[PDB]
């Protein structure tokens, strides 16, 4: 559970995304497993625009902010799942970390702001979902 509140926006992870979420559709990509909904209030968090590698993830399962050295965004091959069939997920960045089914949709912030969400996790390894090439969601 957890999503980005920018402006009108409200950002998803993709398979966890609700009926509402779906009736106010603005973008949605499974590749990436990002979806984007409409809001009537206005949010308030900042997107970073930078190519941080290192920041600070909020991690549920474990009631813990923890710093994390991130990968550049890329295409990593995530396994199959109830949501999803074997694949590549593109834009996703991995870490060193704890990360568990419960934990997608926390926040990965850096000093400029929100870099993107928990995505997938197990091995001892933790991806998140990239969101700072969306410029759009500023606007
Ligand atoms: C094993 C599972 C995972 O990697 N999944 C399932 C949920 C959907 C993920 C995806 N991005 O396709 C893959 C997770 C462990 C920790 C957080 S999610
Ligand atoms: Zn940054």
């Amino acid at each position: 559970s957890g999503a980005i509140y920018v402006g009108n926006y409200r950002v998803v992870n993709r398979h966890l995304a609700t009926h509402n979420d779906w009736a106010n559709l603005v973008w949605e990509d499974s590749s990436r497993d990002l979806l984007v909904s409409s809001t009537t209030a206005q949010g308030c968090d900042t997107i970073a625009r930078c190519d941080c590698q290192t920041g600070v993830y909020y991690c549920s399962s474990r009631r813990k902010h923890y710093p994390v050295s991130f990968s550049k965004p890329s295409l990593i091959f995530v396994e199959a799942s109830e949501y999803y069939p074997a694949r590549y997920q593109s834009h996703l960045m991995l870490a060193v970390g704890h990360s568990e089914p419960g934990d997608c949709g926390g926040i990965l912030r850096c000093q400029h702001g929100v870099v993107g969400i928990v995505s997938t996790g197990g091995n001892g390894l933790v991806g998140f979902a990239d969101v700072r090439d969306l410029l759009w969601l500023d606007e």
